[PDB]
């Protein structure tokens, strides 16, 4: 019987590999383990935008927000989620979230968090 730590490594190792159905599959058997680690929820949220399951990323992404209201990664990509469905005022609120909330734990994403903010109210003003 693999660890949750080994089947979470397995779930990245095949998320990296584009292989997204089993990294989720990996992610949840890991969830089955653990199911107190915020970290497994958001990387199968990234599992479900890849595989364009909206209504489940964002699912996910509220239940690493439960367990760690902190998460830069869950708010980054619950932001990505609410764009790609077009909530456009949601997104850019929590993308500006996952900025400060980098800013404040002195992460360095470089501009992965401005871009992504730059391409959210670029396509919310398209949009008026
Ligand atoms: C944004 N993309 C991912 O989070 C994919 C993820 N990458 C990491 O964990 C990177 C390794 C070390 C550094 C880390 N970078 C980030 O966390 C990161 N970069 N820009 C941002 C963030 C966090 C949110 C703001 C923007 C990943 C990699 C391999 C396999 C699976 C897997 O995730 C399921």
């Amino acid at each position: 019987s693999p660890s949750a730590q080994e089947l979470k490594e397995q779930g990245n190792r095949l998320f990296v590999g584009r292989k997204y159905p089993e990294a989720a599959a990996c992610y949840g058997r890991a969830i089955t383990r653990n199911p107190l680690v915020a970290v497994y929820y958001t990387n199968r949220a990234l599992c479900y935008l890849k595989m364009q399951q909206h209504e489940q990323a964002l699912a996910d992404c509220r239940r690493a927000l439960e367990l760690d209201g902190q998460s830069v990664k869950a708010h980054f990509f619950l932001g990505q989620c609410q764009l790609e469905m077009e909530s456009y005022d949601e997104a850019i609120a929590n993308l500006q979230r996952a900025y400060s909330l980098a800013k404040e734990q002195r992460l360095n994403f470089g501009d992965d968090i401005p871009s992504a903010l730059r391409i959210a109210k670029k396509k919310r003003w398209n949009s008026i």
